[PDB]
């Protein structure tokens, strides 16, 4: 299954692309914001997950509570530390997002957040061989980041080689989506 994640560059223009990657068929929509207010817009629009992003901890957990509270199906919280990613969870997040900057690091916080009682862990990365060990070492949802468009087409065939169940990468644009629904064609299961 894929989750496609919002990735245009200012509020107004990520909340249309929600509305566009709805209508082709996505069946999971990602939006990643460090405002709460902007996070229920995105869900209003009709996301699944709600990606915190919020720089103080203080503020960031206090966003799982009212995103919660609000009804969203799915909150991810995104972090470099297992701590916050724990206190995020107990909280109430569904999906840990290991952010970690070393990948020896990065690996060691998905064993310990399998071992921990984490249901969903998130690992992203450039590298289709990063992925797979993050997905031997636990992970649940692999995040395609490859720099140009080129890479990131590979590394997701790469992903569906290897048979990764929840393959996650940036969206298509608005007016990529809808010249396809213009076209008549729509999202094709994989």
């Amino acid at each position: 299954m894929d989750i496609a994640i919002v990735d245009a560059d200012n509020p107004a223009d990520a909340i249309q692309q929600v509305k566009d990657l709805r209508k082709y068929g996505a069946k999971l929509i990602a939006y990643k914001s460090k405002s709460s207010e902007e996070l229920k817009l995105a869900l209003k629009a009709g996301a699944d997950i709600a990606i915190v992003d919020a720089d103080n901890p203080a503020d960031a957990i206090q966003q799982v509570k009212d995103l919660r509270k609000y009804g969203a199906k799915l909150i991810a919280y995104k972090s470099k530390s297992s701590e916050e990613l724990k206190l995020a969870l107990k909280a109430g997040a569904d999906i840990a997002i290991v952010d970690a900057d070393n990948p020896a690091d990065a690996i060691q916080q998905v064993k310990d957040l399998r071992k921990y009682g984490a249901k969903l862990i998130a690992y992203k990365s450039k590298s289709s061989e990063e992925l797979k060990l993050a997905l031997k070492a636990g992970a649940d949802i692999a995040i395609v980041d490859a720099d140009n468009p080129a890479d990131a087409i590979q590394q997701v065939k790469d992903l569906r080689k290897y048979g990764a169940k929840l393959i996650a990468y940036k969206s298509k644009s608005s007016e990529e989506l809808k010249l396809a629904l213009k076209a008549g064609h729509h999202h094709h299961h994989h």
